[PDB]
């Protein structure tokens, strides 16, 4: 039989969500806080270039990341969020960070550049948090 199987392809999913007209939101000085002290500062990082956008498993040759990553997050959809007002509270944009940290550690292993560079971001994460006012 001449199907090889060389069709159809993989994908990315769907990215994160970014608007949701009915999802309840507000402004809060710890939400002003997040964009303005928190994201633009990781931002800048010559560490936050994997983290800036939503895991291009095609461009990457991850294959495996969306079998393993089920909830996935980034500082592109964090930064869209804040910028939209997405959120209701600092809570939510901090498990935004959370997961997108905890992601990095569950699909790589200790010592990889990766893990090493999320280690350095959720450390630098940490203490501007421990100043939100
Ligand atoms: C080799 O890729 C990388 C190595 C160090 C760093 Br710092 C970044 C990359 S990458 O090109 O951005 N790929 C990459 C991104 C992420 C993100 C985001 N979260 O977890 C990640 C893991 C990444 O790469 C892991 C890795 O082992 N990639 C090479 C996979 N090879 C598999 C067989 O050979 C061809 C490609």
């Amino acid at each position: 039989h001449h199907h090889h199987h060389l069709v159809p392809r993989g994908s990315n999913p769907p990215p994160p969500e970014t608007s949701n007209p009915n999802k309840p939101k507000r402004q809060t000085n710890q939400l002003q806080y997040l964009l303005r002290v928190v994201l633009k500062t990781l931002w800048k990082h010559q560490f936050a270039w994997p983290f800036q956008q939503p895991v291009d498993a095609v461009k990457l040759n991850l294959p495996d990341y969306y079998k393993i990553i089920k909830t996935p997050m980034d500082m592109g959809t964090i930064k869209k969020r804040l910028e939209n007002n997405y959120y209701w509270n600092a809570q939510e944009c901090i498990q935004d960070f959370n997961t997108m940290f905890t992601n990095c550690y569950i699909y790589n292993k200790p010592g990889d550049d990766i893990v090493l560079m999320a280690e350095a971001l959720e450390k630098l994460f940490l203490q501007k948090i421990n100043e939100l006012p």
